[PDB]
């Protein structure tokens, strides 16, 4: 059941912002590893004396990488006179975030009808303000509230081309990489306690529970906007298990709550994973270990309806996971952590079914793969 | 004249250590961009709870990228019980370095006969101690003194395979990239005052002046070991010029003195630059703007002895600079800055001449290219 209870008009995921120590090196690694184009910049060359910000795009997916310059470059500025293109940026907050968490997502940004209204309604409904609404060049409004840990939910609204003060990247520097990724499907937080986290976020957004999960080491639940295109799962650890909770491992290495993974939808997950796997050892991203061939021997018994044995053969080569709802089927795979710490990682997914356009969350989030991978591992020892 | 006055036995450049916020992303970017192999690691997976360190190699060139983990992972350790593999590492020093300078070189490491003797003699001769000699697994001794700014000169000596506690990288993760780079040729510091800097470094090493330079915006001089294989140039700015000194720009954006560039010798600079230029826009390194065709039209008049017109044609395609000594010829090119700030960059070089092996510094360091590039620019306006 979908009570359609959003307290303000939400459209789509807009962008994800990473706070880095060096935005250049992270952005170039991600660009090559994920096949994203360099599409906009705000930095010294555009007159920004405060922060360096580089935008990568693939389809509708927008990854922003930001790092501070020396505060000495902008010591004479005040907020009214700032050369920053993102007004919520703060040297001290950014350095504190990165020193505490390492490389990670600072902002999950959603496009709304009216960012000032969204901020006002959010705060009136319990949200903790982070950055008040600010109008950029009478064209875009941006506002931020706290989501979990040091991650903020960022509202962006446009009157009528990322942000004012960002310049389009010249095509000689913008190589048209594309491995098939097209949009952000969901963004998942890890927190120490799920109940209070859900009550807080659902409280100021009005997002409704879409799904929920629960020996796997976690409990989780998914918050969703009215049309269920903005999906915000949250995990908490389950203590006492023989194998230690990876949610707890995350919290320890991340120094508390934060964004656990970003799921990126591909229009052709086989092409995406072929392209990403070719680059894993030459600057790209590594993938989690493949499931045993038992898992794929069982796959015919569960999705032989949807995938040909040739297409299942291809899943086995690429190490792709498959799960199935009563409503749709999900193809998914997980990278190893994106940086030094065993914290944030990326999920590549593709959904089949729920045609009306495709409805959000078609096929779920892969809950069934906990059991079937444990079963497949038991069957391999044989 | 070479007074051969080293106060201790110096062998060769051993490695360069970068202090990063995320070693993973910088190391993968550098590996792809420069064609270096992932060859050793010390991190969580090897039991290091303190820092993540990844070693890249090409020929004899060794680039080390290190970042701190959360201090909470190692809060119960003390120096006698540390899981760090580099004993000079300190969470606070590393975070302070990176927050102040951004991505940069922390250590210029040279292999010596006896690192404890080298440290003792250095300090007895005015060096500022940074990390006392420490014996690792009765196999390697490491010690550090201050060089300039927050950069240290690191001594390493081996009794009889990077460092103890580092593990060789498994070949499945170690892709054998190689674009022709073979060793570090020289490493250059920028300081506010050259005299005191030279007096300090030459004082504790006994390195002798190899060369010196001086409207270009700087004054410089080169310190060299007995056989002139360890070359340590130092630059200071020249104020008042119409165009602002890039040495001064460095000092402002770096928050003081530091390492300006690393010159990497290639066994085939044409292959190296073809390979690096192919990757500039897909995660690698960008190069400084090419000199005008006038520069190459003049090149026949100065090195037509050494390079065929076909080989000069190839320099023009790749944007390679050429300078010439009375003793040898130098091919060189410069990258754009390696990170967000206009601070550290890389030079690719190849030397021809001075065959005995090749003697160090053959062809100089390119001083003649200041005039000839200014001349070539004047001739292009035509
Ligand atoms: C034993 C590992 C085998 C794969 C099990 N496995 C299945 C899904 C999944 C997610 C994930 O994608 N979780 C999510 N995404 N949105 N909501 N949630 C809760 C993250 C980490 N391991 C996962
Ligand atoms: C106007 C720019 C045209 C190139 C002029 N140009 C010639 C050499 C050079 C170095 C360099 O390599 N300097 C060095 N290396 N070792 N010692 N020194 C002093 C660094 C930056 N621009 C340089
Ligand atoms: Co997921
Ligand atoms: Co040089």
């Amino acid at each position: 059941k979908n009570p359609k209870s959003d307290k303000f008009k939400v459209k789509r995921f807009h962008h994800i912002e990473f706070w880095c120590g060096d935005a250049t090196n992270v952005a170039r690694r991600f660009s090559w590893g994920l096949g994203m184009r360099f599409s906009a910049k705000s930095d010294l060359s555009t007159g920004n004396m405060v922060h360096a910000s580089y935008l990568l795009t693939s389809g509708d997916l927008r990854f922003l990488f930001t790092a501070p310059y020396s505060p000495s470059l902008s010591a004479g500025e005040i907020k009214p006179t700032t050369t920053a293109s993102i007004p919520s940026f703060d040297h001290g907050s950014c350095r504190s975030f990165f020193s505490s968490h390492g490389l990670g997502v600072r902002a999950v940004a959603i496009e709304v009808e009216d960012a000032e209204s969204a901020f006002s309604i959010s705060v009136a409904n319990g949200a903790i303000p982070s950055s008040p609404p600010i109008v950029l060049n009478e064209a875009v409004t941006i506002a931020e509230v706290k989501l979990y840990g040091d991650v903020v939910l960022r509202y962006v609204s446009y009157k009528a081309e990322f942000l004012p003060g960002f310049e389009r990247v010249e095509d000689a520097s913008s190589f048209p990489l594309d491995y098939g990724i097209r949009r952000l499907d969901h963004a998942v937080g890890n927190v120490p306690e799920l109940g209070p986290a859900l009550t807080y976020v659902a409280g100021f957004t009005g997002f409704h529970q879409f799904a929920e999960f629960t020996e796997s080491g976690l409990n989780s639940a998914v918050l969703a906007s009215n049309d269920e295109m903005v999906l915000l799962p949250i995990n908490e650890p389950v203590h006492g298990t023989k194998r230690k909770s990876q949610i707890q491992t995350y919290l320890e290495h991340n120094e508390g709550a934060g964004l656990q993974h970003l799921a990126l939808m591909s229009e052709d997950i086989f092409r995406t994973l072929r392209e990403m796997r070719k680059r894993s050892s030459i600057g790209g991203f590594d993938f989690m270990p493949s499931p045993p061939p038992t898992y794929y021997q069982n796959l015919k018994k569960r999705v032989g309806d949807v995938l040909s044995d040739d297409q299942i053969k291809e899943c086995e080569e690429l190490g792709i996971l498959v799960d199935r709802d009563d409503q749709g089927t999900l193809l998914q795979i997980f990278t190893k952590p994106l940086g030094d710490r065993p914290t944030i990682f990326i999920e590549i997914i593709q959904r089949v079914g729920c045609m009306m356009y495709q409805s959000g969350g078609c096929g779920g989030f892969g809950k069934g793969n906990f059991s079937e991978l444990f079963k497949s591992i038991e069957e391999y020892e044989k």
